């Protein structure tokens, strides 16, 4: 109009912009566009929307600003919040609800709260360690298995509920409508207006999912108020807690509601996590040899970690926040205009408009990271850490609306690494090809490593 316009690819009329969202991950398309447009944003003419993706560190800072751009449920979020109800993760910041779940869980979820969830995380990982050793030489199925490890400590750490999900290859029934509701939220944003025969009765099923689920937890609520509320559980925070402004409690349909939430944002985001982290090492091996001396230093013989042992560990830590660099989890969630804006004093965004963070270009853009395409575990370390841009490294969200788990699963993924290369030697017996694929999350897709047991003679320790 008076200034700079938002730089669009144009492709043919055959197709246009859609092809840009086909694939697996669209998120890792929008990445090869960014590789070639330096400017720090781009944005896709697709039918009846625009979408922007921004990447560059400064432009990031600008997107970043509360006063100016902010999370809103409206349209990305509207279809997940069919199950996540008006809980933390689905609901804007000024519903009441948000501020009172806020305002109860914040503190929960801080690190102090972690050590009080560790005996937990530490049973689950004990779990998952078992599977592999009943199974050494068998393809292990690195996604599956992580997903079913955080399903499983979200909810005994949630409501206390143990799927015992390491016992037998069939998931709980609750945990199999979780994924079939999961999914179906996923493809309902692709709506033909016309509907099939089949995709009535797959709502129709929709529905009879998300109740089932609600009737489990309504019945857990239940039986623990009876027995008085009060476990040492988020379930039993939520069940007594008071806000500390409005006085008044949760109602039982958003602790619910929270529950839920627990699970959608918190097992395909750090199942993910860890199966980018065991992929990485496995491509990255002298990182994974450090690894394994951290472990044999801190955790040597069979010996049982503490929480003070995960907080003492150094080389786990950041490899986790590296491989959230590489690879973060939730890639592309986007931020909407409070008011018109201009943002690098060049571009113009209208009132409400989605500016879509492209997480990926963010972590690697050349400008914040030097060498941004290759693994340095040494990027993160006290003082290497204080040099890198303050609105580049965004894996948990912004402000307010910051991920509250964060230190929940890099305590748990940080437990699970320390107690599987304690016990376990890593093979890639099938040339693994990285196959990445988005739904809420991204993760890789047919990851299959095998492990043998270590023989004492392997391991860098110091004789007894
Ligand atoms: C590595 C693992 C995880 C990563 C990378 C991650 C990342 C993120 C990101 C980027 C957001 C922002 C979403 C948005 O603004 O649209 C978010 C939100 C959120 N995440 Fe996580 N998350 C992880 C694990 C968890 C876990 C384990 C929990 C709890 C069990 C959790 C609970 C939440 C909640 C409640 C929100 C909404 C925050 C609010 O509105 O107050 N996340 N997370």
């Amino acid at each position: 109009r008076i200034l700079a316009p938002i730089p669009s690819p144009p492709k043919h009329p055959q197709y246009g912009h859609l092809h840009y969202l086909a694939g697996d991950a669209p998120v890792l398309n929008f990445f090869q566009l960014a590789r070639q447009i330096p400017e720090g944003l781009f944005q896709l003419d697709i039918q009846g929307r625009t979408l922007i993706q921004a990447y560059d560190p400064n432009l990031v800072a600008e997107l970043t600003d509360e006063r100016r751009f902010q999370k809103r449920v409206h349209p990305a979020y509207t279809n997940i919040r069919n199950l996540g109800g008006d809980g933390l993760f689905t609901s804007d910041s000024f519903e009441p609800n948000w501020g009172k779940a806020h305002r109860i869980l914040l503190p929960a979820f801080s690190q102090r709260a972690m050590k009080g969830y560790f005996g937990q995380m530490l049973e689950v990982a004990q779990a998952l360690v078992g599977k592999w050793e009943r199974t050494q030489g068998q393809d292990v199925r690195v996604a599956d298995d992580m997903t079913r490890l955080t399903l499983d400590t979200i909810s005994l750490s949630g409501f206390d509920y143990r799927f015992r999900s390491f016992d037998k290859d069939e998931l709980h029934p609750f945990l199999q409508a979780l994924a079939r509701a999961m999914h179906h939220t996923m493809t309902m944003f692709s709506r033909p207006p016309v509907l099939t025969p089949e995709m009535e009765e797959a709502d129709r099923a929709y529905w009879a999912d998300i109740a089932s689920m609600n009737e489990l937890v309504d019945e857990v609520i239940r039986e623990r108020r009876g027995h008085g509320g009060g476990g040492g559980d988020l379930l039993g925070l939520m069940l007594n807690a008071t806000d500390p402004e409005t006085g008044e409690r949760l109602s039982d349909e958003n602790i619910r509601y929270q529950v839920m939430t627990f699970l959608i944002a918190g097992h395909e985001t750090t199942s993910g996590l860890l199966a980018f982290t065991l992929y990485l090492l496995l491509r990255h091996p002298h990182v994974l040899a450090q690894a394994y001396a951290e472990v044999d230093r801190l955790l040597p013989g069979d010996a049982v970690p503490t929480y003070d042992t995960v907080m003492r560990l150094d080389v786990i830590p950041r490899i986790l926040d590296e491989a959230l660099r590489f690879w973060s989890t939730i890639p592309n969630y986007a931020v909407t205009a409070l008011q018109d804006e201009v943002i690098g004093g060049k571009y113009e965004i209208r009132k409400g408009q989605q500016l879509a963070l492209l997480i990926p270009a963010l972590h690697r853009h050349p400008a914040a990271w030097t060498n941004p395409d290759e693994f340095d575990i040494d990027r993160w370390t006290s003082e290497n850490r204080r040099t890198h841009h303050p609105a580049a490294y965004k894996p948990f969200g912004n402000g307010m609306r910051a991920c509250i788990g964060r230190q929940f699963a890099l305590t748990e993924a940080k437990l699970a690494l320390l107690l599987i290369l304690q016990k376990f030697a890593l093979s890639d017996p099938y040339d693994y090809h990285l196959k990445v694929k988005q739904s809420l999350t991204i993760k890789p897709e047919d990851f299959a490593l095998r492990v043998r047991e270590r023989r004492p003679h392997e391991r860098f320790s110091v004789p007894v």
